[PDB]
């Protein structure tokens, strides 16, 4: 049995490595936003929510940890606190994740109304409500869902400890089934679902989008042919009539334009043909060419390009809640094991703490994320080191 100092210095050092890694990236994202105009939108808002709760970790959570580690003698509902004020960060953490997800799941389905529903004010009141549920949520135990009413007496004697004290050590005043089912079940794991089905929706709703562009692109085109090898006025009437009609569903300054020349011509065309005069109809239809290749051709790559961005914008949203999961999977799955199966051995030490500071290194890789995949944060992270 080697001094367990020796093992406790080494976890204890990784934890303050891993705070201060937290708090300068997390800090350098909140300094980003507050700095850059263009970064103060509402999906940042809860991205700065996030990284205020990446900071608590490393001020608060991970002192925290390194102080349960010890087993230090406390008050049970002192000791309960320290326990269960990272779940308090975690399921903020897991708010922020969702109402980005919706965030960019509304900016892709109904733009037309996004900056109509989706405001600065309505999202700062949704953070300040998801961080009291927080609350109510992770400090759960300290209402009574606690071990506390049964303390585990002899380790408290051997340790010294006074009356109304226990040796201060999570798995003994957390209960698992609160761990398992309330905590990870309910408010981990369906919560991450959620997302995932709304990440679903949203890549969806973009190759359906991207689909309906090159649809009318397409249309536009063949139709066209379709007149230029017609042979009487019949014919290029109905294929005038799909090109109207798709003229105006791709519609849904410069913009309008290009588009009330593409519909006028259209019925300049379509007024020939129903005089049945086909060459002079064809003629007129030949006229389209010249704006589809000065408005409508640019409209069509301007309107890919921005759906391209969201799409990107969005698996830069879906990579932070994948990393969530993967960071904070692995202790919810040993809770699962100790909690499932008495029979198992419980997971050794070595292990738990891992899975302890895997979890916490979660909050040092957001501001990577931004840095990697959003040119607007990486260039203000330039300019802020840079000064
Ligand atoms: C605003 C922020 C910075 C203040 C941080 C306050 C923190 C550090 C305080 C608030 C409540 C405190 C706990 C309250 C009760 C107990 C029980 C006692 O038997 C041992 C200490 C212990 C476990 C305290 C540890 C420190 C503690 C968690
Ligand atoms: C900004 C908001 C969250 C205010 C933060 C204040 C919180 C962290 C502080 C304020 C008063 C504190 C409590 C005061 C007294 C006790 C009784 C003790 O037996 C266990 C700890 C406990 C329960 C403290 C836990 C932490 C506490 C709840
Ligand atoms: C989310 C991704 C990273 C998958 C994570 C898988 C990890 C968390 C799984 C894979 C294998 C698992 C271990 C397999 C067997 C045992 C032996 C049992 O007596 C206690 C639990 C323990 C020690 C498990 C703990 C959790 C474990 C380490
Ligand atoms: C929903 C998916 C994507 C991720 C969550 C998977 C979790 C809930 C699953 C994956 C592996 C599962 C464990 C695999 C094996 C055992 C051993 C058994 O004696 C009791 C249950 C227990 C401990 C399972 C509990 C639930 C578990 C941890
Ligand atoms: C002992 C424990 C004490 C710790 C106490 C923890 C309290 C939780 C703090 C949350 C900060 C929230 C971060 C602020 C993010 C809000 C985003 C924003 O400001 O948006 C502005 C608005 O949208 C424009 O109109
Ligand atoms: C830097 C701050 C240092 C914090 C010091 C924390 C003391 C760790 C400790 O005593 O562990 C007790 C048992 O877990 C076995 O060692
Ligand atoms: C700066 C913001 C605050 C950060 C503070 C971090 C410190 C972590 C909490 C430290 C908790 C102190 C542990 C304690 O009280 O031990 C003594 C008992 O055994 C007496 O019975
Ligand atoms: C407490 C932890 C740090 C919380 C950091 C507080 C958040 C800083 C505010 C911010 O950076 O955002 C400004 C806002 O976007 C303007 O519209
Ligand atoms: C800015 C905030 C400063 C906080 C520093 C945390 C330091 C925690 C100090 C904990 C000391 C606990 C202690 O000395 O306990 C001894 C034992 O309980 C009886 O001999
Ligand atoms: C989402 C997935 C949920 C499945 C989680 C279910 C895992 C719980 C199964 C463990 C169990 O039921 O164990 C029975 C007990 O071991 C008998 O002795
Ligand atoms: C005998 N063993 C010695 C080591 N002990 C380690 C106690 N620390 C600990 N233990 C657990 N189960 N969790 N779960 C969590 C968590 C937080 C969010 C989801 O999960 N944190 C934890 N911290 C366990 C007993
Ligand atoms: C732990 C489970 C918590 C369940 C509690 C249910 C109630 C929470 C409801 C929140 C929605 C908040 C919207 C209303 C805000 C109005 C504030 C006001 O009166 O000005
Ligand atoms: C992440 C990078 C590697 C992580 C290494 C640190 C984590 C665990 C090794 C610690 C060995 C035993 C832990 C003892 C915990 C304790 O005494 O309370
Ligand atoms: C990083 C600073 C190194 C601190 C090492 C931890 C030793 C404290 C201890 O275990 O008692
Ligand atoms: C994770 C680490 C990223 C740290 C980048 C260093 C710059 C810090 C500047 C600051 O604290 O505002
Ligand atoms: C530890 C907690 C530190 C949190 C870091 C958050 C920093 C980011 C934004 C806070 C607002 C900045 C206030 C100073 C403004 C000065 C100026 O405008 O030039
Ligand atoms: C910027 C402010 C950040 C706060 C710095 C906090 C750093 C201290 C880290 C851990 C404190 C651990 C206290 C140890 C518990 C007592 C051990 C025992 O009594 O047996
Ligand atoms: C503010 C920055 C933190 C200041 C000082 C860190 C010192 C932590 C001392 C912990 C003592 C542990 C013990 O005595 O058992
Ligand atoms: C449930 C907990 C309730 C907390 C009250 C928080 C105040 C927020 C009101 C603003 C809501 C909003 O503008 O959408
Ligand atoms: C962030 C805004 C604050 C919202 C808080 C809402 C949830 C509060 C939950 C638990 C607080 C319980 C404090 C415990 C009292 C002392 C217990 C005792 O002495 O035995
Ligand atoms: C919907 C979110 C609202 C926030 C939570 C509601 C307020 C909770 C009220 C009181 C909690 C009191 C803390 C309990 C003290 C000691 C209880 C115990 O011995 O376990
Ligand atoms: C998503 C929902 C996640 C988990 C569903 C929970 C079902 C667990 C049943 C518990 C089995 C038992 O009581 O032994
Ligand atoms: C619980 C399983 C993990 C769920 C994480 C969902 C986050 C987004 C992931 C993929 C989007 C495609
Ligand atoms: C490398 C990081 C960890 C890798 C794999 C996790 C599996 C460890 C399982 C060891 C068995 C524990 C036991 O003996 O009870
Ligand atoms: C990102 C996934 C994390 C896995 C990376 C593995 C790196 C750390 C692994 C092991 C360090 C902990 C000590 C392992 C051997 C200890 C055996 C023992 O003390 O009994
Ligand atoms: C012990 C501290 C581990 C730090 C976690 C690493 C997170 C991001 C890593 C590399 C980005 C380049
Ligand atoms: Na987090």
């Amino acid at each position: 049995g080697a001094p367990p100092i020796m093992g406790s210095s080494v976890y204890i050092t990784v934890e303050l490595a891993i705070a201060v890694l937290a708090i300068l990236g997390n800090v350098l994202v909140c300094w980003a936003v507050w700095l850059n105009s263009n970064l103060q939108n509402v999906t940042n808002y809860f991205v700065v929510s996030l990284a205020a709760a990446d900071i608590l970790v490393g001020v608060l959570a991970i002192p925290f940890a390194i102080t349960i580690s010890t087993g230090f003698c406390a008050a049970c509902h002192g000791c309960l606190f320290i326990a269960c004020f990272v779940l308090v960060l975690a399921q903020s953490s897991i708010f922020s994740l969702l109402a980005i997800a919706i965030d960019r799941y509304i900016a892709i389905a109904i733009p037309l109304r996004y900056n109509g529903l989706v405001t600065g004010t309505r999202a700062a009141g949704i953070i300040a409500i998801c961080w009291v549920l927080s609350f109510a949520i992770g400090l759960t135990p300290m209402l009574g869902w606690n071990n506390c009413g049964q303390p585990k007496e002899g380790k408290a004697h051997s340790q010294g400890c006074g009356e109304g004290q226990v040796a201060c050590l999570f798995e003994d005043v957390v209960p698992m089934n609160y761990m398992v089912y309330f905590n990870f079940f309910a408010c981990v794991l369906v919560p991450l679902l959620l997302m995932l089905g709304v990440y679903l929706r949203i890549f969806a709703a973009a190759r359906r989008q991207l689909a309906d562009l090159e649809d009318n692109w397409e249309t536009l085109n063949d139709n066209l042919k379709v007149i230029e090898k017609a042979d009487n006025a019949a014919q290029v009437k109905d294929a005038l009539t799909k090109m109207r009609a798709a003229a105006l569903d791709a519609q849904k300054k410069d913009f309008r334009h290009g588009f009330d020349i593409l519909v006028g011509q259209i019925d300049d065309a379509l007024k020939l043909a129903n005089e049945g005069k086909v060459k002079e109809a064809q003629a007129a239809a030949e006229q389209l060419k010249t704006t589809r290749n000065a408005y409508i051709q640019k409209y069509l790559e301007r309107a890919r390009s921005t759906l391209q961005k969201e799409v990107h914008a969005a698996k830069s949203a879906a990579i932070i809640a994948g990393l969530f999961a993967l960071c904070w999977l692995p202790l919810h799955i040993i809770n699962c094991f100790t909690f499932f199966c008495p029979d198992c051995s419980h997971a050794p030490l070595w292990l738990m703490y891992l899975a302890i500071v895997l979890a916490h290194t979660n909050s040092v890789v957001n501001p990577f994320i931004y840095a990697y995949r959003i040119r607007e944060f990486r260039q203000t992270f330039r300019k802020i080191i840079r000064s």
